[PDB]
């Protein structure tokens, strides 16, 4: 039974679920899922039910950003409800590797010397830094956290709630949930729809280069717009830009020993590492919200300073201004990898890096060395809880995936074979965004409540 407490932002209620950690060991111990209700204003069909992805975003965050924005109408409808899955802040148990002191550590480095030693260097510290966690989090419970648990749980959820059937809006990782759930209990599905889309058939290499390929073609949009503004810090050739890019971030690391950071000056104490102006510049590449802050911490850069470019990275991060973070990050990784295999060959990420400088080489600093490192998943201790397969879910209602043109996290043609995986109806929208619903636009927010409510898709190929 769920008892509904108060908390402190609306009308909301707060929770926690308990769910066992292995589904195969229903009864050794047990995690607590943060949880918040906010009622409808109306009659009801059920609750909706969101989650941010990440992974690693916590659903109690998103869940307040989404509640100013929600329709007028959908609130009437639905208890819009978000969680913490297993592991995400509130949510406990959470999962905690890196300290703050290890974060800030790592980076404060620049990260670009690929050399034998440079690459020798990196995969100790993935290694020091895998011994933490199972020294702080038990390796048993690392190898349950995959999605395909967390279906579980989001299934729990549901009965918890007194919905027969779910109602659900994931975005970007959330829709890896969503795909999980569906192929899991499509039966105990309402309607769904899924914004940022990702695809577990997909080889974990080509995407991302995709997702390289994804974040230039922002680049690229973005100088394109700011070369038309006034005094533009790439120059107003978007031709040139990254060049100009480069000759703006490069001396941020000593070209004659590329282990030393030449941070930029900052009111805040800690200058600005190449890593985290590398960051700032793919935070703000998410939305075109975040484009001016792009334009300023140029700017700063021109002039030596980084203080905006900084706040960029901790945006990314989330470190709040006491300077502590919350574990997303730790989050991320130990999702990533139980929820596929990781890319144990050496030469085919030594390869991916020699690509991927060429596909996103505002990104790659300097030169190609010959070498890259291993990803942190490789090290992995758990296995892969989940496989990487087309998605198999037949008697499942008509949902709609939504997939931004140039979006660059989860790139358009992720939603393309997403939706025909699942033969449902996509929604296009035209923009550089990743996600988009309920952020301020008319058009998609009256599909999605048509399809909310009233349950109708959009029209073949439809487009808004
Ligand atoms: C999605 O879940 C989302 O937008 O959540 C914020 C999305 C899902 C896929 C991975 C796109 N996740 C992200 O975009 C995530 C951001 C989370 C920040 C909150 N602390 N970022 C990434 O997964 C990294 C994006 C990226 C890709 C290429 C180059 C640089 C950065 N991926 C890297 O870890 O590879």
């Amino acid at each position: 039974p769920v008892e509904w407490t108060p908390c402190r932002p609306g009308g909301a209620l707060c929770g926690k679920l308990a769910v066992p950690v292995d589904y195969d060991r229903p009864d050794g111990d047990v995690a607590a899922l943060a949880l918040i209700r906010f009622p409808a204003t109306g009659d009801k069909i059920g609750s909706l039910v969101i989650n941010p992805g990440g992974p690693g975003e916590s659903g109690i965050e998103a869940a307040l950003g989404v509640f100013q924005t929600l329709p007028k109408r959908v609130h009437e409808r639905f208890d819009l409800v978000g969680f913490d899955p297993r592991g995400v802040a509130s949510s406990r148990p959470a999962i905690w590797c890196n300290s703050d002191a290890d974060n800030d550590r790592l980076r404060a480095e620049p990260q670009v010397d690929y050399s034998r030693e440079g690459v020798a260097h990196i995969e100790n510290e993935t290694k020091q830094f895998v011994g933490r966690c199972v020294d702080k989090m038990g390796k048993n419970f690392l190898a349950h956290v995959g999605t395909v648990n967390v279906a579980k749980d989001l299934d729990a959820i549901r009965a918890a709630l007194g919905d027969d059937k779910l109602t659900y809006l994931g975005y970007s990782y959330g829709t890896r949930i969503g795909s999980a759930y569906a192929e899991e209990f499509p039966q105990r599905v309402r309607a769904m729809i899924l914004d940022g889309a990702v695809d577990p058939n997909a080889d974990p290499i080509e995407a991302e280069l995709r997702q390289a390929k994804g974040f230039q073609d922002a680049f690229n949009n973005y100088a394109a717009d700011c070369a038309k503004n006034a005094g533009c810090p790439l120059g107003a050739d978007p031709a040139k830009a990254v060049e100009v890019y480069h000759s703006l971030v490069d001396p941020l690391v000593d070209p004659d020993n590329p282990r030393i950071s030449r941070p930029a000056r900052t009111k805040d104490p800690r200058g600005l590492s190449y890593s985290d102006a590398i960051v700032g510049t793919i935070m703000a590449l998410y939305s075109p919200n975040l484009w001016q802050h792009l334009t300023d911490g140029l700017s700063e850069l021109v002039d030596n300073r980084g203080d905006t470019l900084l706040a960029l990275a901790d945006m990314y991060m989330r470190r709040d201004s006491h300077g502590r973070y919350n574990n997303s990050g730790d989050a991320r990784v130990a999702i990533n990898c139980v929820d596929q295999p990781p890319v144990t060959d050496r030469d085919k990420v030594i390869d991916e890096d020699r690509r991927a400088r060429e596909i996103a080489p505002f990104m790659s600093y300097g030169k190609f060395t010959g070498d890259a490192p291993l990803g942190t998943c490789a090290f992995w201790p758990v296995p892969p809880t989940s496989q990487p397969h087309a998605v198999s879910a037949p008697g499942l209602v008509p949902t709609v995936v939504v997939s931004t043109t140039h979006d660059p996290a989860t790139p358009y043609k992720a939603g393309v074979d997403l939706a025909n995986q699942l033969r449902g109806s996509l929604l296009t929208f035209d923009g550089t965004q990743h996600t988009v619903v309920f952020q301020g636009d008319s058009c998609i927010d009256e599909y999605v409540t048509a399809y909310l409510i009233g349950g109708t898709t959009p029209p073949s190929g439809a487009k808004c």
